[PDB]
């Protein structure tokens, strides 16, 4: 009934598909608002103007500002609310110590296209 994660993650990532037209399956909870999205906080801002409305969350620039990811999007809603009082549906390691994502490898193998 609530917004749940489907609801923020096939909600929004239908919404992203139409501010930043990414793809809904391609939105996942893993992203970074922009170090995934990549579209910065332009983009970003639209899909929240529209989720903020669709279902009206509380997601004000007071807390778009702390939102880091989908789950710190997330929970500031149902945190605010009442369902997971844990950390927000990713959190596997410590509360503070929070970490959407799970590595488990190295990094630094990566590289660029540039213009």
């Amino acid at each position: 009934m609530p917004v749940t994660q489907e609801e923020i993650i096939a909600g929004i990532a239908e919404i992203i598909e139409e501010v930043t037209g990414i793809e809904p399956s391609e939105i996942t909870p893993e992203k970074s608002f922009v170090d995934d999205l990549d579209i910065d906080s332009l983009s970003m801002v639209e899909i929240a103007v529209q989720t903020e409305d669709k279902y009206g969350v509380k997601i004000p620039d007071e807390d778009l500002a702390g939102l880091r990811t989908v789950g710190d999007v997330v929970a500031y809603i149902q945190k605010l609310e009442e369902e997971n009082p844990e950390a927000a549906q990713a959190l596997r390691a410590k509360i503070e110590s929070e970490n959407p994502d799970a590595v488990a490898n190295v990094q630094a193998r990566l590289e660029a296209e540039s213009k």
